RNA sequence: CUAAGAAAUUCACGGCGGGCUUGAUGUCCGCGUCUACCUGAUUCACUGCCGUAUAGGCAG
């Protein structure tokens, strides 16, 4: 999304009590939905806004510039199989490679 | 029915200034290489004659 809009993500990435405020907003809790408000229904619509950062917006779509690749089924069929780029897996493998190449226990 | 399908890197250029690598040196003792064979498979497609012949035949 927008790079100037990442203040919401820096606000959601806080580890205030023992966990993220995101997962505190997923489950029903008394400390949740009451700290950030003085009205009830306003806190409900703020929850339904703030929990929507993990929900896909819009109809499912893969662009013409995106990749989608037929896969033959065992009987006579095909599935379209549009693959996406795993940025979390690339970030995990990239962190593993930087830790194995540049880490303190590797430099030792 | 292929991480499918698509694509102009390109223009120009002074690397050269200079130089002592030197001395010195024990390679060295010793040694069983034997054994046994078909080059011959048509392996020399030859030399010459009659004929105008390259076509064809003939002699040794």
């Amino acid at each position: 999304g927008n790079a100037a809009a990442l203040d919401v993500f820096k606000f959601l990435s806080l580890q205030y009590q023992g966990k993220n405020l995101l997962n505190w907003l997923t489950e029903d809790s008394a400390e949740a939905l009451q700290a950030l408000s003085d009205n009830a229904e306003q806190a409900r619509e703020w929850r339904q806004a703030f929990i929507g950062i993990t929900t896909v917006k819009g109809a499912p779509a893969s662009h013409s510039l995106a990749k989608q690749l037929y896969f033959p089924l065992p009987g006579s069929g095909y599935h379209l199989l549009a693959p996406l780029f795993p940025t979390s897996l690339v970030h995990h493998v990239h962190a593993l490679l930087r830790e194995a190449r540049f880490g303190d226990a590797a430099k030792a």
